[PDB]
């Protein structure tokens, strides 16, 4: 019941209390651990909304005071009569917060209380949507330094009339089936590229289209909008010294913006909460390049660098693929758009971590997303044990929503 | 009820039955997942039920369940238990127990292997010196001149837990580290404390940088003895790399012979304290573990330094780039002198398939995706994007706490 988590490699022994406050369940149970599972009314409410303003006031040191009770009061004759309530905006600045600071699989939480959040709360229509979003993006760029944000647009009501960004992340390259039936562009994007096309996309049927945006506003049927290009911050991807490597035609986008989350205050939901921080250099170089299922440009490049591809164990796959990653690194950097590296990346949520022990007794971190997708056992996470458990305010993964709208 | 596991990568779908012979508990909770932890004297009572469990599942394998031959060795081991408190297992029974600990160990990449396992009983052993023999026939029967097989000695059983067999080495064949005054550190600093009580017990220590360890053996719950193995028992391959004529000036070497000799093997109630099984390398193990971990040879530095990389940032990928180097190496090295060893793609491969045949065949595999993964290159091996299922099946294999942490020194 208070946990010890040891580092393997500097025998630093943390003690853990902060799982005992958790709440949601992880899908394991003592029979079995599914740690490698990507998917595990009024009366409700309340309890909710309580557990939430009871750690606000916490936080701001008001526990207990004059000012703590009335709000729990007002909240609760809120909810009686209407059924829901509306955060102040300071809790809503928290709730986001801490959603973030909760979040077991972001490596980047040593800055989570660093987010500039946007009330699109007042939103009624996909063209504000569009204007609140469009605004974000240009406010997160900031013309290459970039700054975390996220953007709320208002809450479930009924769940008839929810707000949703139909992208899973605001800017991404649009994939396409092709005559020979391999895929021209990102595979990730194909179903989604089809219905943009089946909404009317004029689609330029190229390997690097941003696509576009899909609105929800009010349960509505959604629409499209180009994000003005000027707005789509993009990296040609050139190695410092494989000439030949922009002769690939590389590119990728400077903002990583997920937007298909459902973020989750006091019992209260926000399904269309779209947030952007900066990349760690191996989504888009190991991920992005490397999957299989995604661009998958090893064979590619191995070539272009004249290695031994008749055996597997000339680790040709590997070499290659330090070499994509490096290039990534370079370019960003060579055009000043903020990125990390996974070294500087780990070795601070390491830190992150250690703030979190003595600060608040713990950190919620999922050891399977938080250990980089390449060079796991020279990071410092790798050799770091990891207690995984779900902390409310917290974002959540939810349906793809055209299986779930109706038309 | 049905478990679904799905790969990312391929969209394959598997169904998991066989979670619902689990027994042992995992550690997790529905509050608290405790996958990345890497630790999360019995009685006549609980034992009849473990040996049955163990006798049903031997008997439903070889097709005789409900056999009267299945009956008789029910009443026999039930007899045996009550009037002697445990009992002994056949030959036949010992074998199945070894190959199905190795098969439900969750944890192991290489599982494929599991049932071509040399077995050798060791049951009748008294003494240390007697360990000793039985151990070197393993290393030189695992060894094979490079042609690595896979082998087990089985070790007699624990009675009261006061009369343990142990190896107290945590591998058959591991180097020495030793701590110098200065806090730097000569040999394998993952091996330190054991040398110092191998120089305690009396070892002398030619006090290098690859220095094989003496076996520390115990035998009846006997204070352990020292034991060199013979050095034309321990394969060695000298590090070189293909294209880099100044590797083999760093001066690395590595053993031939993965061989754990520290885990419990458990099998229908009883338990073998001293179980050493060895298999083959897979290369990262010695790449990137024994070399590049930074706890233990710590040599990413001075092979950057010679690969001449640019050094100042992390964002070099410096560490990426000497890393892949020094596994290129000794995947090499291993080849060059026909000592069996396999790469990560290809372990992960076999491994995606071995698991994907226990679905079909047996309605499941656990596995422990933490440690299945290999620690370079993570998501371009197919095992990164597989869904797995952890849990915990008898026969076993289980970590043990380190002996000199336990023993009462009878001096
Ligand atoms: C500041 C730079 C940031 C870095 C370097 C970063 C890092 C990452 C990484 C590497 C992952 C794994 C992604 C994957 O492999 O799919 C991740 C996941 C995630 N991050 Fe961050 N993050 C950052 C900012 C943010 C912000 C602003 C938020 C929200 C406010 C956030 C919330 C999340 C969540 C909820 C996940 C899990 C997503 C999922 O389950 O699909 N991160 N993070
Ligand atoms: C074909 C040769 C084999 C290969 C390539 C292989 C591969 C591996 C690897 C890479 C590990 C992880 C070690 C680490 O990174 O800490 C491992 C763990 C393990 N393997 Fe194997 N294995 C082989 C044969 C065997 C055999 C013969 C057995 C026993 C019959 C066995 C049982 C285990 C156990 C119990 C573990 C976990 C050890 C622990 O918890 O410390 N393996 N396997
Ligand atoms: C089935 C499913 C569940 C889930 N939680 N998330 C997904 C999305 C998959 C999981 N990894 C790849 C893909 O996610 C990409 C979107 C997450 C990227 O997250 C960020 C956000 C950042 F702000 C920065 C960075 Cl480097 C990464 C799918
Ligand atoms: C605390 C703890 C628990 C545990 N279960 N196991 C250990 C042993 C640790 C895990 N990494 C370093 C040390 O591993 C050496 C033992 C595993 C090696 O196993 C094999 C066996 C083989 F036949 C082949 C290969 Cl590549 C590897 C430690
Ligand atoms: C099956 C496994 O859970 C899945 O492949 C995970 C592994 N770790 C990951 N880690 C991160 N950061 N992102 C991912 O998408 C995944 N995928
Ligand atoms: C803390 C963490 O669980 C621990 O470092 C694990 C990670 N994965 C591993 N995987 C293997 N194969 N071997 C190990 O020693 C470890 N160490
Ligand atoms: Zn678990």
């Amino acid at each position: 019941r208070f946990l010890k988590v040891k580092n393997w490699e500097t025998d630093v022994v943390l003690t853990d209390t902060l799982h005992l406050k958790s709440t949601l369940e992880t899908g394991c149970t003592e029979h079995i651990c599914m740690g490698s599972i990507m998917l595990p009314t009024k009366d409700q409410l309340f309890p909710l909304a309580k557990e939430f303003l009871d750690q606000y006031y916490s936080s701001i040191k008001r526990f207990g005071s004059k000012a703590h009770m009335d709000r729990l009061e007002e909240v609760n004759k809120e909810i009686e009569s209407t059924s829901t309530y509306q955060l102040k905006d300071t809790e809503l600045i928290y709730g986001a917060k801490h959603a973030w600071r909760n979040a077991s699989r972001c490596v980047g939480r040593i800055q989570w209380s660093k987010l500039q959040v946007f009330d699109a709360r007042d939103c009624t229509t996909a063209h504000g949507m569009f204007n609140y979003i469009c605004n974000h993006v240009k406010y997160a760029t900031n013309k290459g330094n970039l700054r975390s944000a996220i953007t709320i647009f208002p809450q479930r009501t009924d769940g008839k009339h929810d707000f949703r960004v139909w992208n899973s992340q605001l800017i991404r390259y649009a994939g396409y089936k092709q005559p020979d039936g391999s895929t021209l562009g990102d595979p990730a994007n194909v179903q989604f590229t089809e219905i943009c096309i089946q909404q009317g996309w004029k689609a330029p049927r190229g390997r690097f289209d941003v696509l576009p945006l899909l609105l929800q506003a009010n349960g509505n049927d959604p629409e499209l909008f180009q994000i003005p290009p000027e707005l789509v911050l993009e990296v040609p991807i050139r190695h410092p010294k494989f000439d030949w490597f922009k002769d690939l035609g590389l590119k990728w986008y400077g903002l990583p913006a997920v937007s298909n989350m459902l973020l989750e205050i006091g019992g209260l939901e926000f399904s269309a909460c779209p947030f952007s921080g900066w990349y760690m250099g191996t989504e888009i170089g190991v991920r992005d390049y490397c999957d299989n299922s995604r661009y998958n440009i090893l064979e590619e490049v191995a070539k272009k660098m004249d290695l031994d591809m008749r055996k597997t164990s000339s680790l040709w796959k590997d070499q290659a693929l330090v070499e994509i990653n490096i290039a990534v690194l370079y370019s960003f950097q060579s055009d000043k758009v903020t990125i990390v590296d996974h070294h500087s990346a780990t070795e601070s949520f390491i830190k992150h971590m250690e703030n979190e022990y003595r600060c608040r007794g713990g950190c919620p971190a999922d050891w399977v997303w938080i250990v980089p997708p390449m060079s796991g056992s020279i990071t410092p996470v790798f050799h770091q044990e990891m207690l995984n458990y779900r902390l409310t305010p917290s974002f959540e993964y939810q349906p793809d929503p055209w299986n779930t709208h109706v038309w």
